[PDB]
């Protein structure tokens, strides 16, 4: 797709704090954008749009090459369309905002420039932000992950795309993704199936892939630290049930792992650490810090402070494992004892690793989810599981809740907040911020 300027592209600035191993951090200034899907797509020569509702203009876009050619992305009014906002080191999401349209949620990244996107790597390095998740009831969920994408977008590589990275094009991750608009420069109007539930989306013919590192999946009620390797480390795009993944006959068939080697500290058997209130080691209708470490043997490490109190990830037992770290023991005694290869097939930790020592695009998103109501995460997954099935309860929503349309109307003003993120080595984001 190329770009349109019919209305101005003006990403909110955010910044960010950078540490070293000598003990001091510093200020960067990057300012974010958001996913190209969210955007108004029209004809390079007028305001026809090239996708209303969830049907392309049969016109305009008879097949993937010709829509690109006819259409070109447009700017975003961040606040009064999306209810994105940022002031200082701190990025707010509303849930729905309503102006001319009706908008649910967004996906966003951190750029280095206007027209590149922020890569990190993680390996050897920590991961620290603080986030409020008091406004996100059952059924949201508030995300804070890393992909594998290009730093630009994908312009290199597919030459009739020439919006880049300036209007949020070249996303990928672990679910290879069918409902892009663009994906490789051209759209992805063929094979497409409008949803049954949702007015604003479909499926296409085609997904993109890439690892997927998802250090928060939240609300109030619970949250998920979980990676997913890919046979093919960085961004490619599959074809129809090839792809895996959600929307696709064999889930298991692609070329990533969509289910990945999670870790939920209520699923794990402690339901008293994270949740509403101050029976929780955690409360969350309060702020708090989110430490992430990836250290050189693959594992990975989490802490968590509040009130300027620190509490490590609480111990699990599960099968021959007892710890609080996520190694290949956890991910081995997960399977055995949950069920399950995906992890384990698509390469395991060893697999992840070669996606955090390369480079990875931060994501922050607010989504509620038309395909299993988030039950996943806060719930029972599947609905006809009992407690006694292992790994079964995840949180203590209802199997009932979760509704797109029903949270939609009954908590529009819901948010989530990020903030005072901070990256550098292990040990050193707990260090004076500059
Ligand atoms: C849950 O985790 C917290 C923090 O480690 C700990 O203090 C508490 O004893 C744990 N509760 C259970 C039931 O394991
Ligand atoms: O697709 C919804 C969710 O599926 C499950 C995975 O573990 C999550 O990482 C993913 O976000
Ligand atoms: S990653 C959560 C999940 C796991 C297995 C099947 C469907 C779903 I959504
Ligand atoms: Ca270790």
């Amino acid at each position: 797709q190329s770009a349109c300027t019919l209305q101005s592209e003006t990403h909110p600035p955010l910044t960010w704090q950078k540490c070293s191993s000598g003990g001091t951090c510093t200020q960067q200034t990057g300012s974010v954008v958001i996913d190209a899907n969210w955007r108004w797509t029209h004809a390079t020569n007028s305001s026809t749009n090239c996708y209303d509702g969830n049907t392309w203009s049969s016109t305009l876009c008879p097949d993937n090459e010709t829509c690109a050619k006819n259409c070109c992305l447009d700017g975003a009014a961040y606040a009064s369309t999306y209810g994105v906002t940022t002031s200082g080191n701190s990025l707010s999401i509303g849930f729905v905002t309503q102006s001319a349209q009706k908008n649910v949620g967004a996906r966003l990244y951190l750029m280095a420039s206007d027209t590149t996107y922020q890569e990190f790597t993680l390996l050897g390095n920590e991961f620290s932000f603080d986030v409020d998740v008091s406004q996100l009831p059952c059924g949201l969920n508030g995300a804070l992950y890393f992909v594998s994408m290009d730093a630009d977008g994908g312009v290199s590589k597919y030459p009739t795309n020439t919006a880049g990275a300036k209007y949020g094009t070249g996303y990928c991750d672990s679910q290879c993704p069918r409902d892009l608009k663009f994906i490789n420069g051209q759209a992805n109007v063929e094979g497409w199936e409008p949803s049954s539930n949702n007015a604003n989306t479909g499926i296409g013919g085609h997904g993109s892939c890439c690892s997927e590192m998802d250090i928060w999946e939240a609300n109030s009620i619970s949250e998920a630290l979980t990676p997913h390797p890919c046979t093919t480390v960085g961004q490619e795009i599959c074809e129809g049930d090839g792809c895996g993944g959600t929307y696709s006959d064999n889930r298991y068939g692609g070329t990533c792992d969509p289910d990945g080697c999670d870790w939920n500290p209520y699923r794990l058997g402690n339901t008293s650490f994270y949740g509403p209130g101050s029976s929780f080691t955690l409360d969350t209708t309060k702020k708090l810090t989110v430490v992430t470490q990836f250290e050189t043997s693959g594992a990975i490490n989490r802490y968590y402070v509040q009130n300027g109190v620190t509490f490590q990830q609480p111990n699990a037992e599960l099968g021959s494992y007892s710890g609080n770290e996520l190694n290949d023991d956890y991910c081995t005694a997960e399977e055995a004892e949950f069920g399950g290869s995906s992890f384990s097939d698509k390469g395991g930790l060893t697999q992840f690793k070669k996606a955090t020592s390369g480079g990875m695009v931060l994501v922050m998103s607010l989504w509620d989810d038309y395909y299993a109501n988030m039950l996943w995460l806060d719930s029972t997954y599947p609905t006809n599981e009992t407690s006694s099935t292992p790994g079964a309860v995840r949180g203590s929503c209802s199997t009932s809740s979760g509704v797109p349309a029903q949270v939609e109307s009954q908590s529009p003003n819901a948010k989530v907040t990020f903030s005072n993120i901070k990256f550098g080595p292990i040990g050193s984001t707990g260090n004076p911020s500059g």
